[PDB]
């Protein structure tokens, strides 16, 4: 079992206490692969933010299956102090091998002002199409499948 992330940095804009991104899972190995078995990570500083929301905008099988949390970290290290989880409901479905989520755009909003600039998983060189970052991480059933870690 495993899987590939890729990334896209949001438009930048505009509003500044919003971080947008889009990322895309695409199952890689030769087993499908539920999707409520897959979480995505963005590690990031939350700058003073003590309100952080995730909203997802859109993903083929319905918003209302992608659940994000966001979590403060303990010992935090350079570019991330608070992390986003992202999770799938058990009725989100299943990729197959070589099949992927396509697009799936998502926010982070806050009380105040984000600097993006101090955040691990931001990465503004990915603005114009979809990179591989490996800044961001992404794990099957809690195992470590993607990228590297804080
Ligand atoms: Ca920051």
């Amino acid at each position: 079992a495993s899987i590939s992330v890729s990334y896209k940095c949001g438009v930048k804009d505009g509003t500044k206490n919003t971080i947008r991104a889009t990322i895309n899972i695409k199952n890689t190995g030769t087993t499908p692969v539920n999707l409520s078995d897959i979480k995505v990570r963005y590690w990031f500083t939350s700058d003073g933010n003590e309100q952080n929301n995730f909203v997802c905008d859109y993903a083929a099988f319905g918003t209302d299956k992608v659940k994000g949390i966001v979590k403060k970290i303990e010992n935090s290290v350079p570019g991330a102090d608070t992390y986003c989880e992202i999770s799938f409901t058990e009725d989100a479905g299943r990729l197959a091998p070589g099949g992927s989520t396509g697009t799936i755009p998502f926010r982070i909003e806050g009380a105040a002002e984000y600097d993006q600039t101090d955040d691990y998983s931001y990465n503004s060189e990915m603005s114009d199409d979809f990179g591989d970052n490996t800044k961001i991480t992404a794990y099957i059933k809690d195992k470590l499948k993607y990228g590297v870690e804080a």
